[PDB]
């Protein structure tokens, strides 16, 4: 093959497309592909019709840039279309752009407040957090994951392009996950994070919609507003690894830390795979998966604690070099949850003072309410909460 050694990589995943249409916004129980990038948006909107503006024209962004296709350029004289950054035919790359909406933009701004979701609330520190007061909360949040960065480098490019007057990023953080060897035949297996350890093993599923109905997605009779039924809340959670200490660590301790064997992700209790689980009413003192061991707080498995389940969907980081040369590297952590209370925070709670914490450092993100879903292409993400908002 006498290839060049600029020529662009060649592969079948760039047509992939998955649809933007739906009761909920794509990119919550959508797989997660091997690239992210969740970005906070401050929106510079003065009134009501400036922030249906951004609504309509965000969702007119999203169903080009997800589903892709020709871009003309107008006019010589003019700036092009877009970046070029995928050539004269963007190409979707299995794009997914979830946009969720921060505490902050139900202020007196636009008249929202008596609709907020009622468990949206601004993110507040941790007892281990080191929060960087510019990588917190935002207006907006959008999350971009497709199968390349750089397709979701260009998305970001094209919104911040046609709504620089609407939109001022904040703070962004681009992550990814290590894809696996294909292997038809087996049962599919979690991507890991940078500690090495595979993460997803004990998420609710995602394919059952009668779980994600009670787990993730708002439901239309509820104590909720009744405009975001089919929506989501958002947690997210820059947390810093300090993989040189981790990798100086003991595989065992490793291992009662987080309370999985770490090259198979199966129970300290037996079992070969992933999808087993401990049993923890067999081991009520923690001999064989630690009480104080990270899955055992985050979920202790009663009757009680099903209803502080979690869909998570993290990305790993990797961010550059600190002052005294160690790799700025973490987890991009993303959950869902149908209740932001009795989810996240609930369990964040439990994790305070895990032993995992002499490893990681939660230094931003925030909470943001993933909106409901559209059905009909005349429809647009934010109408419901307009009108819901206009009584
Ligand atoms: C960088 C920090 C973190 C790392 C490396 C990490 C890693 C892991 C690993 C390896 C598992 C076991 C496999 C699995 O069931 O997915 C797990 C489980 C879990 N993690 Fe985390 N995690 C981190 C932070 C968090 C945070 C902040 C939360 C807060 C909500 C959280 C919630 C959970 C939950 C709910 C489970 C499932 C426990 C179970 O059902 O057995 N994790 N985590």
């Amino acid at each position: 093959a006498g290839t060049q050694v600029a020529d662009a990589p060649q592969s079948d995943n760039t047509q992939q497309r998955h649809d933007y249409l739906g009761a909920h916004q794509a990119g919550v129980v959508t797989p997660r592909p091997a690239a992210g990038l969740l970005a906070s948006f401050d929106v510079l909107a003065e009134d009501r019709k400036e922030l249906e503006r951004l609504f309509r024209t965000l969702t007119e962004r999203i169903a080009f840039l997800t589903q892709g296709g020709p871009q003309v350029d107008p006019d010589p004289r003019l700036p092009p279309t877009g970046s070029g950054i995928l050539g004269p035919v963007v190409t979707p790359d299995a794009l997914t752009i979830t946009l969720s909406v921060g505490d902050s933009l139900f202020d007196d701004r636009f008249g929202l407040a008596s609709v907020k979701p009622r468990h949206l609330q601004r993110m507040t520190a941790f007892p281990n957090d080191a929060l960087d007061a510019a990588l917190c909360h935002g207006d907006l949040s959008i999350q971009f994951c497709a199968n390349t960065p750089d397709t979701n480098i260009h998305a970001l490019r094209d919104i911040l392009k046609n709504l620089p007057d609407l939109l001022v990023l904040l703070w962004k953080q681009e992550g990814t996950v290590p894809p696996v060897a294909h292997k038809p035949g087996t049962p599919s297996e979690s991507a890991r994070n940078f500690l090495g350890f595979r993460d997803g093993s004990a998420n609710p599923d995602s394919a059952d919609a009668r779980e994600m109905n009670r787990i993730v997605w708002l439901q239309a009779d509820s104590a909720e507003p009744a405009w975001a039924a089919g929506g989501s809340y958002q947690a997210v959670r820059i947390i810093r690894n300090f993989v040189e200490r981790w990798d100086r660590t003991p595989l065992g301790e490793q291992e009662r830390i987080m309370g999985r064997a770490k090259p198979t992700g199966a129970p300290l209790d037996g079992g070969r795979t992933e999808h087993d689980v401990p049993d923890y009413a067999v081991d009520p003192k923690g001999t064989r998966t630690p009480l104080d061991s990270h899955i055992r707080l985050a979920n202790p498995r009663t009757s009680a604690s099903q209803a502080n389940l979690i869909l998570r969907r993290p990305f790993n980081y990797s961010n550059g070099v600190t002052k005294s040369g160690q790799l700025e590297m973490g987890l991009l952590f993303i959950a869902y949850q149908a209740d932001l209370d009795a989810g996240f925070i609930t369990v964040q709670k439990r994790l305070d003072g895990e032993p995992l914490e002499e490893y990681i450092k939660p230094i931003g993100g925030g909470y943001f309410f993933t909106l409901p879903g559209i059905t009909r292409a005349d429809d647009y993400f934010g109408r419901s909460l307009l009108d819901a908002s206009a009584r």
